[PDB]
């Protein structure tokens, strides 16, 4: 015995959980059964005959590498269902037989060197294929001969035999040649692999393109914020490597891997609701059904469980308490339904261990500056807002899938609450791509992927608690012009919206939301204090409206209300919408199934070709109607500004103070005046201290921003950056912005 050899048997209890594995646990067994059944039900279909012109019917065709692809994970699958305790078909020589027949059988029918390594979609012949197959020889790896574990390895290399992608790619490489290295008993490979982490959009921060960002951001494919879909693989394999690499002599000791803990408190953790990674950062990953956004957070979970087996002191025992608490959480799909059964093994140890506690529920804002992204953390609930630029674009859509992202991150909003299942349970075949929440958009048409012409998106973030943040909106597919702003204090978002104009001579409107109802669709709803009819199929205008709420889908943690200032006319309709996952995934393997789901839907109708429009409401999350009309009647909220050049909303109660300001000429909203684009929030405590945050969302300003606040102090303490120049009788100073890249400079002021 050697030690690639330990590398392994490390390796195979990774996939299998060991002999450890307990199949008298409920969680385990219950895994197990279905590795079985999935095993046998395929096993007892394949076309055993020896002059086979395919493994599976359905899967037949040699030449596209989507099923091929899928008839090596099936293959995997069968190996695991061979390999894992507890199985049916554990230990099953038969079985394993049969798999290595199909393997042969594919390498020269198939899959071998005479491929391009370039073929249509070289994802599947490059990293798809050879990680299936990889997994396929550690587990079988004794029942295989030299001969035949050559054909094997020897493919693979030709495929992939070097590191030198970008984040998500460079890492799929690197496992692919590190296991492969492992089988083959290679030194000069395998440390390669491990050095291929420290390559691009890894553990090294980027400033530009692909990676991960110091703000916490996660880009790939250049322009798209990725965190929960690329990201997701990232963090999972990076985190398999580094595992089976831990305490070995090809440990890491790269110094950047310290960077790998910081992307789970700041990449991650923010994102993550009760379960779910937020669907917009996952991509075009949003149109995949088998990972909707509970599944796909499962697995951002279990990569955590994975990184706590080797992390260092500090963050190893910080992982285990995010992870439980997050098991914990999640009340809709169980984390143990869809992981790895070693993954089952080492949550379930840290879910037991009574002195492990729950890790803190995040409450903050952050602004991703490098992906056009921000989030809200409360105790009740969590925001989502999706924002595009010259830097990120609308959304992505390639190899048919994501065909209706048109306005996935235009400014849209993802409000989270009790009710989980909100965007999991087929939403995005059903929803109304046209109406994506928040947005301004022409009425039933769509607009293209790509980055757009403004520079003006980005917030600024009051030390963590509070925030704003704009988007400069502006479409290339047709006219369309507007200054959306949305403001988060503690308890409610302010959106504001001016400046829409539009000729394009299609009616422009705003939607205020579109939430999924209960199975009924009977969910109650007051507007002004009266009950609305609750059928499904009626759509009615609702003029005057100061206030509407609506109920959730759960008894209490639900419920959303929503406040217009000056009054509103709403444009509102229940139904029943029917659609496929083969509608905005045209794949082979996508299901065709229809399904159905039923949705409120509301939006102000701007009219055609309007020109100055506008618009403002509150969302008040968790307030009963009761709550909601007292909200309505003496509101904590008073609109500073609303115009072309600057938006402004100030909190009564907290002494806060957000704007906007649009344009490089001098202008002031309340106590706040500027003379550079900018966002910017202040906190008044009477008499006592006066607090700012300022930012240049463009990352275009290589200059300064000079700001003046109207009032005296006495002293102060800014983040350097900051060049106070007069303390009294009015407040000034200037912000150096040269390559802040979007972030907030905060200074406090002790008034006298
Ligand atoms: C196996 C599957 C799939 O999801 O079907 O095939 C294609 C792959 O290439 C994409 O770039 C990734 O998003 C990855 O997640 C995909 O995995
Ligand atoms: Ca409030």
């Amino acid at each position: 015995s050697d030690e690639f050899d330990a590398l392994r048997i490390k390796w195979a209890t990774l996939l299998t959980g060991g002999p450890a594995l307990d199949p008298a646990d409920s969680d385990i067994a219950a895994r197990t059964d279905k590795l079985a059944q999935d095993a046998n039900d395929y096993w007892e279909d394949m076309d055993l005959s020896s002059s086979r012109t395919y493994i599976w019917y359905a899967l037949r065709g040699n030449g596209t590498s989507d099923n091929v692809n899928a008839v090596y994970e099936r293959l995997r699958t069968m190996a695991l269902a061979a390999t894992t305790v507890g199985s049916s078909l554990y230990g099953n020589a038969d079985l394993k037989e049969d798999i290595l027949d199909a393997l042969d059988w594919l390498y020269v029918n198939s899959y071998n060197s005479t491929r391009s390594r370039s073929a249509y979609n070289w994802w599947h012949w490059q990293l798809g294929i050879p990680m299936s197959l990889n997994d396929t020889a550690v587990l079988l790896y004794d029942d295989i001969s030299a001969a035949r574990m050559a054909t094997y390895m020897d493919t693979i290399d030709y495929f992939t035999p070097s590191i030198g992608l970008t984040g998500a790619n460079r890492a799929w490489q690197a496992i692919v040649v590190g296991v492969r290295a492992v089988i083959v008993k290679d030194a000069v490979k395998l440390a390669a692999a491990r050095n291929g982490l420290s390559g691009t959009g890894i553990f090294p921060y980027a400033t530009g393109g692909d990676g991960f960002y110091a703000d916490g951001s996660f880009v790939q494919h250049t322009t798209f914020a990725y965190t929960g879909g690329y990201g997701s693989s990232v963090l999972e394999t990076t985190a398999n490597l580094m595992y089976l690499l831990s305490g070995s002599t090809w440990s890491v000791s790269d110094p950047n891997q310290s960077n790998v803990w910081q992307w789970i408190y700041e990449a991650y953790r923010p994102l993550l609701y009760k379960g779910a990674m937020m669907d917009m950062v996952r991509g075009r990953e949003i149109s995949r059904s088998y990972a909707q956004d509970h599944a796909v957070g499962h697995g951002i979970v279990a990569s955590i469980v994975r990184l706590a087996q080797f992390a260092p002191a500090p963050h190893a025992a910080a992982f285990k308490q995010i992870a439980k608490r997050v098991i914990q959480e999640d009340t809709f799909s169980s984390f143990y339904g869809d992981v790895s059964t070693d993954t089952i093994r080492l949550a379930k140890a840290i879910v037991d261990d009574p002195s492990i506690a729950p890790a803190a529920a995040p409450n903050l804002y952050k602004q991703y500056a490098a992906m056009d992204r921000a989030v809200l953390q409360r105790p009740g609930f969590a925001l989502g807002l999706a924002l595009y630029s010259t830097r990120i674009s609308s959304y992505e859509s390639i190899n048919s899938e994501n065909g209706r992202g048109w306005y996935t991150g235009a400014g849209a909003t993802y409000l989270y609450n009790q009710d989980l299942a909100q965007y999991s349970e087929d939403y995005w075949p059903t929803v109304d791509a046209y109406r994506i929440p928040g947005t301004t958009v022409a009425s039933g048409t769509p607009i293209a992927s790509g980055t757009g012409t403004s520079s003006w998106t980005g917030g600024v973030s009051l030390a963590g608690q509070y925030g704003a943040s704009g988007m400069d909106l502006s479409y290339g597919a047709y006219n369309l012009s507007a200054r959306k702003s949305w403001f988060m204090f503690d308890d409610e978002i302010v959106a504001l919206g001016s400046g829409i104009s539009s000729t394009a001579g299609i009616p422009i409107e705003t939607v205020v939301d579109n939430r999924k109802l209960n199975g009924a669709g009977d969910n109650a709803w007051t507007a002004n204090g009266a009950a609305l009819s609750t059928g499904l199929g009626v759509a009615q205008t609702l003029t005057g409206v100061n206030w509407v709420h609506l109920a959730g889908n759960t008894a209490d943690g639900s419920d959303i209300g929503y406040y217009f200032p000056g009054g509103a006319t709403l444009q509102t309709k229940r139904e029943a919408r029917t659609g496929t996952w083969k509608q905005i995934n045209n794949r082979p393997a996508t299901p065709s199934t229809a399904v159905t789901r039923n949705y409120e839907t509301m939006w102000i109708d701007h009219g055609t070709n309007p020109s100055g429009a506008s618009y403002g409401y509150v969302l008040l999350p968790n307030k009963t109607s009761a709550q909601v009309g007292a909200y309505a009647a003496d509101p904590a909220i008073e609109i500073v500004v609303n115009t072309s050049g600057v938006q402004s909303v100030k909190e009564k109660t907290l002494g806060l103070v957000g704007a906007n300001f649009w344009t490089d000429t001098t202008q002031t909203a309340d106590l706040i005046t500027s003379n550079k684009k900018a966002s910017v929030m202040t906190r008044e405590i009477a008499d006592e201290r006066l607090e700012a945050s300022v930012s240049d969302p463009t990352q275009a300003n290589n200059g300064t921003i000079a700001i003046e606040l109207a009032r005296s102090a006495e002293g102060y303490s800014a983040d350097p950056g900051i060049t106070v120049t007069q303390l009294a009788p009015t407040i000034k100073f200037t912000v150096n912005v040269n390559g802040a890249k979007g972030k907030s400079f905060h200074a406090s002021f002790q008034l006298g």
